[PDB]
């Protein structure tokens, strides 16, 4: 095999890693770096091309061609360069320094998180999901694990991160697909159904939910109960978790969180949602009533 990208010697000259390991896969791990030059802070996503006996060079490819369409969205994670060696592909990714929303969903961080930030973060991820489905990208493993911040010290911006699963709209559920964590599996995907856009959209649904009541949606004791909660869309909208709730958030989950794809409101629908319509105080409003 010949490498085509920049080679590992100039990664060495260009970039130091750090101590700092952000994250680790089968066949994936991301380390902090600095650029030797500037300064400036990056993650570097180490791909292997051989998984699971498999070439996969076409697919890391496939994915570095989805980053670079995404790269006008400030919403998606911006590739800065690429290098290659025998074994890898290492993208040189924008860090995203406050790390995974999933953190904001433990209810350790509960009373950090007001309704205006959780109203502001969904929004943010909509105008991403909007942009990749109005390209044609489905992202299919939007977990909260897969949506960064820019910080959490103020709570910053949402970057989507992890494009491995992406696809087309009408692409098969092949068996890549049914291997998501078992939480997060749309119901059309338990059945083999097609690829659509709706499937982030149920994924948009269980990130509002994780937010606001710091507990899964779908989660059972075992895979079996997970599938029967997802397959049976069995969710948890008790006064109990619900008590701290606002009914417009409970309407934004209940819209998305439905068996049916097809009944499944678009990104673009989404963010005309009432929950999601807020005055920006320090703003002057103009009313319909006119002084003249
Ligand atoms: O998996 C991928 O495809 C890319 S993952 C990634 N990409 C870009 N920037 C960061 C920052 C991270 C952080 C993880 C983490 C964990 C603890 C404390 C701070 C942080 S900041 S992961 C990451």
């Amino acid at each position: 095999e010949n490498l085509y990208f920049q080679s590992m010697e100039n990664f060495n000259n260009f970039y130091i890693l750090t101590s700092k390991e952000l994250g680790r896969g089968k066949f994936a791990v991301v380390r902090q770096c600095i650029s030797k030059s500037t300064g400036q802070e990056y993650a570097a996503k180490f791909l292997k091309k051989r998984r699971r006996g498999q070439d996969c060079r076409a697919e890391i490819l496939h994915e570095i061609a989805v980053l670079e369409l995404a790269k006008s969205c400030p919403r998606v994670i911006n590739l800065h360069e690429v290098y290659e060696n025998t074994s890898e592909i290492i993208l040189i990714l924008e860090y995203a320094a406050g790390g995974e929303i999933f953190s904001l969903c433990l209810p350790e961080l509960a009373e950090m998180v007001s309704e205006n930030d959780v109203i502001r973060l969904i929004k943010q991820i909509l105008e991403g999901v909007y942009y990749l489905h109005q390209n044609n990208i489905v992202h299919l493993d939007l977990k909260p694990q897969n949506i960064l911040l820019s910080s959490i010290y103020p709570l910053g911006d949402i970057k989507i991160v992890d494009f491995g699963m992406s696809r087309k709209i009408g692409h098969a559920c092949e068996l890549r697909e049914i291997m998501g964590t078992p939480e997060y599996l749309a119901p059309e995907i338990l059945n083999y159904d097609p690829i659509t856009t709706a499937t982030d959209m149920w994924n948009i649904g269980i990130i509002a939910y994780m937010l606001l009541t710091h507990t899964s949606p779908f989660v059972g004791e075992d895979n079996q109960e997970t599938y029967l909660n997802i397959s049976q869309v069995n969710v948890d909208y008790s006064e109990e978790t619900f008590s701290s709730v606002s009914q417009l958030a409970t309407d934004f989950i209940q819209s998305l969180l439905v068996k049916n794809p097809e009944k499944r409101p678009t990104a673009e629908i989404c963010l005309s949602h009432s929950w999601l319509q807020q005055w920006d105080f320090e703003n002057l409003f103009h009313p319909e009533e006119t002084s003249s």
